[PDB]
RNA sequence: ACUCUGGUUUCUCUUCAGAUCGCAUAAAUCUUUCGCACUAAAGAUUUCCGUGGAGAGGAACAACUCUGAGUCCAAUUUUUUGAGGCCUUGCUUUGGCAAGGCUA
């Protein structure tokens, strides 16, 4: 959900201006953080 | 204005760290609370991601910038003079002292 959260958070600021709608959108580093932040916490369970 | 420290980088270990050890943020478990627990909150513990400090060990090149330490004044106001000489008493430790008056 916090990485649909953040979709909504970046493309509303992307698709400003002359941008529209559409696939080319990609600033990956928010989501990318958050499953980052999720194997932290899994990590040690998955290698208990 | 002459001389002796201390370096920096990297790899690793050990210990302390309730300090935003993290200008970021996970997960598990337990307990409590209400719902009726991914869509929910509290408290606590633990584990992870991965820190600062100190100590130690290796190995790479810099070695005295830095942090330190050991290492030109005679004219009013101070350090280039108002300084020296005479008289009375108390005692003279008979050398003279103390006070006052002087004279320059
Ligand atoms: O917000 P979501 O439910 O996750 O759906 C979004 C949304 O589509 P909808 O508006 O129809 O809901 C976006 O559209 P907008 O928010 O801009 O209006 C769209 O982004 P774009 O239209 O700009 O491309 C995006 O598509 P995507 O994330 O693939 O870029 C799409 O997500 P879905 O792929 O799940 O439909």
């Amino acid at each position: 959900r916090m990485c649909k959260d953040l979709k909504h958070l970046i493309y509303y600021r992307f698709n400003t201006g002359p941008v529209g709608k559409g696939p080319g959108c990609g600033f990956w580093a928010a989501g990318w953080r958050v499953w980052l932040f999720f194997m932290r916490g899994i990590t040690p369970l998955l290698e208990r």
